[PDB]
């Protein structure tokens, strides 16, 4: 394990707010001299957790490459520790930087979920309790650094300018409605793919705390653009699978509530729903009632749900599954509606954490 | 600590399903040899647990006053250990002396209740000790929820239904007669009250009613309370409007689950207090009221959970709340959910993640 690992390793994450990343954007040094230290103590973190998991796990290709892949990256950072942040050159280099480390890690996640298929092909992973506490702590490790160097980039570079209405990737005013009309249509357009047919969405709104008024609240809508089209995706799946035998599909019914501490988005399905028991499996990695894909998925990877449920959390939010088993199931994202409410939740690898690897 | 307590909670309580007291329901002597041995063996198992609460909590007399209930109970029911079951004089006998101990037990959760307030107001409680005694009272009631239902069953079969248990529960018209009682409730004290639009599904057999196997006092409990919320919370969200929106249910049968979902347009909850609407005493109505006591939510999922079905909540927060029950469908899967005094419980008493 490198010194540098075994060093920033030693330090806790530092959670930002979603107030405090939309002020990134209102100094580049001391965005610079703030990220130049956390993204390398968020990369040694989680590389300390790699090398815990099983040999055969970590010794697969692709758990060898993202190991390879984040090593690099914190040691592409470490090498700014040096320069001054009044370095015009070094800023300028910092945001070269991590735009190639951002290209380096576009594909993590399918090949950090690559690697588990293999290691399941090949020995176990929706019954081992330990990979599914690693990767809601990887994938939300993920989450974070690329939400944290896309709002570097986004703000400072010359040639990556993102959205002209987003401050980086966080729209102060996103229009959640438009969202969630955009993902179900995206849902839409995939169902149609694979049945011929698709419910239609009957959305109603409430805006409790501002009455009457277009719903708004400061989110990052690829995010939230996330949750919905998964959510959608299941929704619609098991509609169209329950209601094969009958003349017309009931539609997904999708409420839209801003009270005064939270947004809530339900969504409604008649697609016959699921017993009580499998609930928590359903959130399981890999954990899926369709065959595997062997490559435009509808459904069959199993990451719809705890990959939607981690973008939730990841901002102190929630997501839930209710269901009535026989008739239909209600899934619910709960989302702080006050920016300085927004805080990343991060894992931090410590002796508790090593600890976790009547009636 | 008396003898036949340490004794008796050396045993493990040996948990029954809802097919079993069917089964064993539709022998006097079996009955009367099970009973005498395992309600002492649930008694000794609690007390031994009161034991362990903070020293200012188990001195008030409330708590002392269920501790020797409990003891006289086990000593009244141990000393049938030394009688026949082919006695059919003892086996009267046992009946009385499970009646006196029903009498006995009958003010049990009040008396509870008024021990843990006195704490509560009286007593600094840290994080720690305030979850140990959410613990410990989801645990106490639940064992007296078990020890009641195994008397009951005994004293109404041997002093249609079997005991307290329906075959063909007709969940639909519990449903109806809680949200009657409730209504009745709501009316006296609000002087106006929410309609029940009342929808069903049986996805187990298309257009049947649905009937369960179940012990219709419990659940009439549970949805009691469950539409005491929802009518509280839409009357007074809605005390500057003509009229109220009624509280929605749906009651469908699955193959493995029966679902019932209470749904309210009462304003709701933010997802930070959740969880804390759980807490026994926690209540946000003063001090006849609708609310108050804050056991309705605790309790409920009590009943829910003690057959391995569940009790959830869900809010929209700025529009209302969805309450949710769900209930085994099939009587051998209807198990009871006891605890037990092992090591393991003892543990339970005694950052991964960045704040
Ligand atoms: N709305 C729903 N209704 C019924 N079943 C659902 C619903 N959403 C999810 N599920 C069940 O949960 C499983 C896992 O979902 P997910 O994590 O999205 O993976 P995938 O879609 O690839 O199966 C699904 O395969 C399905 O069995
Ligand atoms: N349907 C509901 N809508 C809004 N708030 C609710 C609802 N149900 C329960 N609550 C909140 O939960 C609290 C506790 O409920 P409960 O445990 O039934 O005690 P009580 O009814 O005596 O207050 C209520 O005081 C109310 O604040
Ligand atoms: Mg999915
Ligand atoms: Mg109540």
């Amino acid at each position: 394990v490198p010194r540098e690992v075994e060093h920033f390793s030693r330090y806790s994450p530092s959670p930002l707010s979603m107030k405090q990343l939309l002020d990134f954007g209102s100094c580049e040094r001391t965005s610079f001299a703030f990220l130049r230290q956390e993204l390398p103590v968020r990369l040694a973190n989680i590389l300390k957790e790699i090398d815990i998991l099983p040999t055969q796990l970590v010794n697969t290709s692709s758990v060898q490459l993202v190991k390879s892949w984040y090593i690099q990256s914190l040691m592409d950072l470490v090498e700014f520790h040096e320069k001054s942040p009044d370095d015009q050159k070094a800023l300028s280099d910092f945001v070269d930087t991590l735009i190639k480390v951002r290209n380096r890690h576009h594909n993590v996640v399918p090949t950090m979920a690559q690697g588990i298929i293999e290691y399941k092909d090949a020995c176990t992973p929706v019954t081992n309790q330990n990979l599914q506490y690693f990767l809601d702590r990887f994938y939300m490790n993920r989450i974070s650094t690329r939400m944290l160097m896309n709002q570097h980039i986004l703000i400072f570079s010359d040639s990556q300018t993102g959205n002209p209405s987003h401050i980086g990737s966080i729209d102060p005013n996103c229009d959640v409605v438009a969202v969630v009309q955009d993902a179900f249509e995206c849902s839409r357009m995939l169902c149609d793919q694979y049945y011929l047919s698709s419910p239609e969405l009957k959305l109603t709104q409430v805006n409790g705390k501002f009455p009457d008024q277009p719903i708004h609240i400061v989110y990052v809508p690829s995010h939230l653009h996330h949750m919905l089209f998964e959510l959608f995706k299941n929704a619609m799946r098991a509609t169209v699978e329950h209601q094969e035998n009958q003349p017309s599909l009931t539609p997904i019914e999708v409420i839209v509530v801003l009270g005064k501490e939270d947004l809530t988005i339900k969504i409604s399905d008649r697609g016959g729903g699921v017993p009580l028991r499998i609930i928590d499996r359903l959130f399981s990695y890999t954990y899926s009632t369709a065959p595997t894909p062997v490559m435009a998925p509808l459904a069959g990877f199993g990451y719809g749900l705890p990959i939607s449920r981690l973008y939730a959390k990841y901002f102190q939010g929630d997501l839930n599954l209710y269901s009535l088993s026989g008739y239909g199931t209600d899934a619910i994202i709960y989302l702080k509606a006050l920016s300085s409410e927004s805080i990343e939740k991060l894992p931090v690898f410590n002796k508790s954490a090593f600890k976790h690897y009547d009636w």
